[PDB]
């Protein structure tokens, strides 16, 4: 009926894969749609008869509609679901066709569909798409990874669907390298989300549990603070929380809210874990969403658990600025922590992974969206081996002159009984970091002690254990 | 050579001194090792002890009594799965083999099934106390089927350490398959822990107190007289001690600051990550060690990244009396964190694990041996269902008379610039925990607002979403 006319296929139309399907269209393709369910597909070209999409009832019929080599992106369930869809595409499929995985996929399973599909012939690209369906529909930051031939022919429609830069136009989409490393980055992409999320719930708890301050000052705040060099989306989606009444009572919305956070956050911790990175400041976040899950064990705490219960008598204009030293600060720890891991991870499996270019695309089309951005990409263009974002002189320079309002942060708020798991771990790990010794050689010598472990020494080349009895 | 009544392979430090400790219980052990030259050692430097050179499996397995008991202390992963492997073929029906190296508790709740209805009785249990436990009484974690455990108690009681305080050996029945094996990668991880708040105390001691190892030997030395009465701070001080085998000086102070481990640690830190338990205190000590691989880095960073230079100037024993406290605060935080993450898992796992028990296997033979285990024990027979340490009368007090003196240690180990993630972690975790109400109200309504994620509300049962548009 419409063979070989199509010239990109999508398969899932629930709202991601319908959206990306219709941004895709409106760039000037025909493009191929299926589904499972057959009914949603009905319901998507019944209501954009408009459109050039392709209805197809089955694989073969998909299949069939699309030029070669087939350009299909799979927006299905994450996990078993999408293996099944591609195990039921495979028989179909010519050498040389390409898969596409847009699903919040976790890295190892691309990596071995990569791998799988390659001995059939077929590429296989792993795909990061944020933004969520606002994005799929008029502009995702998108971190395509696989076979480099096969992207480059893919490459053109994602430049044109994807967000573009409000400060340059370029599109938010650009090559990772082999395999799992698109998707490594999305990963990557999402632990940083969750850090900026707690370090914000921290300043806000300062602001509101220690300075007194209500929800209208807060917002003012936010609004002040995002003018500046801390400029970004996710506090814009914070001050404009703030405004809102509760929908079924009196007050504000946010106050309403059960302090109970909701999975797949844990990927970019646990990947540290495997790779020996340090990366605290994202952990300490997913582990601050855990225990607000244990709400009902914190509440008979709250009964008995003593802590201080001071009223704060500083300047409360000159603490807030100091507060948004120790948000930008912190923010920059979990970024050097973050860009390390995906340098670990680049070594490890060989990505190249381009430091600059991740920044460039995070620029639109993704919550992490914000301006200092360019300023991790200015530290990679001018020298792309960077082994540490902490090294380049913009970041020395704000860590020079932000770090003492840091430590009085701290002070201030563990005087009090705040918790900022977040904003503690960021001033550890700059002055970790910047330890030249640290007390690691006493652990050395206690694994020796009981374990026999082995040590190394500070004055000559070796491997060495003591007789400590 | 049918003498023999127990059997270890690998002659290794644990091994060895395991071997010795079973012979000296008046038992007659084969001895086996890959290496054959390992095996004559040992056998050459005993020949008054009762044991049973063997230089194959197959004569291994030849010399000991039917029904065999044989316990393998070998390299945990491939080089225990390919030792198991070769000796399966060898084993009769009735025969009991024990793998006590630390060995991944996924890998033994696989091999338990696999062994299900092989003849073969198989337990899988954890080992504590280094060499000298090995040699003199482990704390034992054995899991397994309940008949086979009861067929290697006896012999593991005559082994085990024995308490102090009531003469009851430090060997129980932990549960089903792998409940052994992950009772010791607790164990390991409050380990690690306490490792770490040690480091971090022996840092500020030498850094801002400006004290010798000699000062710190005593100091250390008073601290085990009293409640902090531990393995680690007993180790600790004789450690301080000793003095350079290749050199002037403290071998202390010539061991290279470059953290090893052998991944029990990072394995805590990600079940922790898996079943959505808060466990910041062992992570941030697992990553303070990966921070302590980046030596080179970090030696590059002590050049250009500035912090603060203060003189202390206050009343020494104060200070120190504050870091007292401060340590045994977290300490206890480090304990009710493995807790907490043992409840978890049991539940997740359907082992049923005796909490109490535990802490009562862990007076003795045991690395994380403490004055408090007591308290644990006396805390879980009040409440069985006891769902976190502090809870318990005696922690909240505790924690009640120290919090103040964490939060002046924390301040001046901050405006300092002394690294102290697992100090601050400490302090994080008490304020969070008694915390009724946390800043994950603003978490979920950023989530709901740019992914429709929904959320409970503070005041009605139910699901919601708001229209942020
Ligand atoms: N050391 C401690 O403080 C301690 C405490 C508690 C538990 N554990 C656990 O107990 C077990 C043994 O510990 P360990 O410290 O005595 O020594 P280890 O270094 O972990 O293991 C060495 C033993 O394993 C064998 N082995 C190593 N690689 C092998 C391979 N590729 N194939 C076959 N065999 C191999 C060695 O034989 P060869 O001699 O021929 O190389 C040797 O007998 C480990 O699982 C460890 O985690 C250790
Ligand atoms: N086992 C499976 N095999 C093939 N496709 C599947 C699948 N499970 C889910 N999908 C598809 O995956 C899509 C939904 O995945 P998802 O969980 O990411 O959805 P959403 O993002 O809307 O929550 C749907 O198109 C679904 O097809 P149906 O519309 O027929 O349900
Ligand atoms: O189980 C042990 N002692 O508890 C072993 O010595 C173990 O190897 C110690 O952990 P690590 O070697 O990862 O530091
Ligand atoms: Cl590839
Ligand atoms: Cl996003």
């Amino acid at each position: 009926h419409h063979m070989a006319q199509a010239n990109f296929g999508v398969v899932g139309m629930a709202v991601m894969g319908k959206n990306l399907a219709l941004n895709v269209e409106s760039r000037g393709y025909t493009v191929a749609i299926y589904n499972r369910t057959t009914s949603k597909t009905e319901e998507v070209f019944k209501e954009h008869q408009d459109k050039n999409l392709v209805f197809t009832k089955t694989l073969e019929e998909f299949v069939g509609s699309l030029e070669k080599p087939r350009r299909i992106m799979l927006m299905v369930q994450a996990g078993a679901a999408t293996d099944a869809t591609i195990k039921s595409l495979l028989p179909l499929l010519d050498i040389g066709d390409i898969l596409i995985d847009g699903g919040n996929t976790h890295f190892p399973d691309t990596m071995r569909r990569n791998a799988e599909l390659a001995d059939s012939g077929i590429n296989f690209i792993g795909t990061g798409v944020s933004g969520g369906e606002k994005g799929a529909l008029l502009g995702p930051s998108m971190m395509p990874g696989g076979q480099k031939e096969a992207y480059d022919l893919v490459a053109p429609i994602f430049e044109q669907i994807a967000a573009k830069a409000p400060q340059d136009g370029k599109p938010c989409v650009a090559y990772m390298g082999a395999n799992g490393a698109g998707h490594y980055v999305k990963m990557v992409h999402n632990g940083i989300e969750y850090g900026d999320m707690q370090l914000i719930a921290e300043s806000y708890d300062l602001l509101k549990r220690i300075l007194g301050l209500s929800n209208a000052e807060i917002q003012a705040i936010f609004e002040e603070w995002n003018e500046g060099e801390l400029d970004s989306y996710l506090i814009e989606i914070t001050k404009e929380v703030l405004k809102r009444k509760d929908d079924e009572g009196e007050g504000y919305i946010v106050d309403k809210i059960l302090d109970k956070a909701g999975g797949t956050g844990k990927w970019t911790s646990e990947s540290a874990l495997d790779l020996g990175v340090p990366l605290p400041l994202i952990t300490e976040s997913v582990f601050a969403r855990y225990i607000s899950t244990y709400k009902d064990e914190r509440v008979k705490a709250s009964k008995v658990l003593s802590g201080p219960a001071l009223d704060f008598s500083g300047d409360k204009k000159e603490v807030i600025e100091k507060i948004r030293k120790a948000l930008y600060f912190s923010k920059i720890m979990s970024y050097a922590q973050g860009f390390a891991q995906l340098r670990k991870a680049s070594e490890e499996f060989d990505w190249d992974l381009p430091y600059g270019t991740i920044a460039q695309i995070w620029r639109a089309g993704c919550i992490i969206r914000a301006e200092f951005l360019q300023n991790i990409t200015d530290a990679f263009d001018k020298d792309s081996e960077l082994e540490n974002l902490l090294l380049d002189d913009y970041f020395v320079d704000i860590t020079k002159r932000y770090q003492e309002a840091v430590r009085d942060v701290v002070s201030l708020a563990v005087q009090a009984g705040t918790p900022i798991p977040t904003f503690t771990s960021a001033i550890s790990y700059y002055d970790s970091y910047r330890s030249e010794n640290l007390p690691a050689n006493l652990i050395q010598a206690q694994r020796d002690y009981f374990g026999a472990h082995t040590y190394e020494r500070t004055d000559k080349a070796g491997i060495f254990h003591y007789d400590w009895y």
